[PDB]
């Protein structure tokens, strides 16, 4: 249970999933090479692009300056096992390894680990400023939030070097609300800047400028969420808008201290949410909470300022208690002290599907907590690491569940590239280690099948690999040794 490796470790994941012209130089893994790369060339007309011939022919010297017909959305991450690149689980992932990193930095570095964030950093977020297209003024036109369609890249098994199957370009606009990923976007730019100001200050403010693009556009157009239609359709559901609207307000209160992002959080937070679920791809309510409440603390930690103002914003009677870290502090009594279903073998199950991603989520957040409350490890940290070390191998099939950290990891992750196999069903050993993936998780019963095909259990993802990256450099911040080592074995930059 060296949690300085699993750090390093858990960061591989996106070196595997890497997509574009740019993935030999920005990936570790020799095994993985430019893909997709006609993302880069994407024709621009309504067949190849969702966005209308109208509003092509509108905005031609904006969406395509040069004239040759072409854009291009190529770079990112593929999705998961697969390699459509979906907008609001990339930005998610963007967003809370960013979240991580940031709240971290000092256990990334003290780990040699930096780098290696930065580089998976940058590309996520280069990815999104490529994608947005605005215009001189620097007014956001549109935004590709997608490339690729599951119903066409999933009836294909293969690497993602030799793909090429249709892989449609889709388009937010302002003839149709896409408040949900606009907003998760721009939460990530915003995280990016905090992340390099002092580090890259052009870099930076590059990424302050298309975040505050971004959230102008959201804030600026109706409300709504990208439809199934217009993209994610079974794939990625999106259940409302709010919570990513607020969460880029956060972090772009954080970035700015201009009061009117804090006003737009205040409007629309949903002081109730935190507690219920955990923050996932779906749902960034309680890292909302969590950066609202740092926020407090920074800024109007002696005064009631900004509890009298978000009651009043949210209409509640200015009598109702408020307190920024509670909603949090509820969330986390719930998953360490009961409240959310417990394995016989000691582990918190929210449900089945990407049960390691909720609990890593928790774990993130239990860190974060500690931090901002003494920056030393409570019964919050200490449990969350109950849990790591559950995910570990501390459990009842000895099994680790992030593949090539041990000899008793995972080893049939659900994985195209990884697997260097043709059919997902084919039982073979992988051609390739997916290092530091981790995998849905077991059951309700502590019980796992460890095939290429089980997509449930061996599922992986950019957005399951997240908020793990965070966990691990938080474990290490409280409870790392002399003894936990990075592994010198594995790729550098
Ligand atoms: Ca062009
Ligand atoms: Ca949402
Ligand atoms: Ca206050
Ligand atoms: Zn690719």
């Amino acid at each position: 249970y060296n949690y300085a490796k699993a750090l390093q470790y858990s960061m591989f994941f996106y070196d595997a999933n890497m997509c574009g012209t740019g993935v030999d130089e920005n990936s570790l893994l020799s095994w993985r090479g430019d893909c997709h790369v006609y993302d880069a060339r994407l024709p621009l007309d309504s067949q190849n692009t969702n966005m209308s011939d109208g509003f092509i022919s509108s905005n031609r010297s904006v969406l395509d300056p040069d004239g040759d017909g072409k854009v291009d959305v190529s770079g990112g991450f593929h999705d998961a096992g697969d390699h459509v690149k979906f907008g609001l689980p990339e930005a998610y992932a963007a967003s809370t390894v960013g979240w991580g990193y940031y709240e971290f930095k000092d256990q990334f570095r003290a780990t040699g680990q930096a780098v290696h964030a930065e580089v998976i950093l940058r590309y996520f977020n280069d990815y999104f400023m490529r994608c947005t297209f605005r215009d001189a003024s620097g007014n956001v036109v549109a935004f590709c939030h997608q490339v690729g369609d599951g119903d066409i890249d999933h009836a294909f098994w293969g690497a993602p070097e030799n793909d090429t199957m249709f892989r449609r370009g889709w388009f937010i606009t302002k003839e149709k609300p896409g408040t949900d990923i606009i907003s998760a976007t721009a939460a990530s730019l915003a995280i990016n800047y905090m992340n390099f100001k002092d580090t890259d200050p052009q870099y930076a403010a590059k990424s302050l400028d298309y975040a505050k693009a971004l959230f102008d556009f959201a804030e600026k157009n109706p409300k709504g969420v990208v439809q199934g239609e217009d993209g994610p359709k079974g794939y990625y559901g999106s259940s409302k808008w709010q919570d990513d609207y607020c969460w880029a307000a956060a972090w772009l209160y954080l970035a700015t201290q201009n009061e009117h992002y804090l006003d737009e959080a205040f409007k629309y937070y949903d002081y109730y949410a935190p507690p219920g679920w955990i923050h996932c791809w779906n749902d960034v309510w309680s890292g909302t909470a969590c950066i609202l409440a740092e926020i407090n603390d920074l800024y109007d930690k002696d005064s009631q300022n900004f509890e009298d103002r978000y009651k009043r914003a949210s209409n509640k009677n200015q009598w109702e208690q408020i307190d920024f870290w509670k909603p949090i502090q509820d969330l986390l009594d719930k998953w360490s002290g009961g409240g959310i279903t417990v394995t016989p073998g000691g582990y918190v199950f929210l449900n089945q599907w990407g049960s390691a991603r909720y609990n890593t989520a928790a774990q993130l957040i239990a860190l974060v907590y500690d931090k901002h409350h003494g920056d030393t490890p409570s019964k919050y940290a200490n449990w969350a690491r109950s849990q790591m070390d559950y995910l570990l191998g501390k459990n009842p099939l000895n099994r680790c569940y992030v593949v090539g950290y041990s000899s008793n990891s995972v080893k049939y992750p659900h994985h195209r590239a990884a697997s260097g196999l043709k059919d997902a069903n084919d039982s073979s050993p992988h051609k390739y280690v997916l290092y530091g993936a981790l995998v849905g998780g077991p059951d309700a019963s502590d019980q796992h099948v460890d095939r290429t095909n089980d997509y449930i259990y061996n599922e992986v993802a950019i957005d399951y690999n997240a908020a793990f990256v965070g966990a691990c450099a938080g474990l290490y911040r409280f409870f790392g040794d002399s003894s936990m080592q990075i592994d010198p074995s594995m790729p550098s930059h």
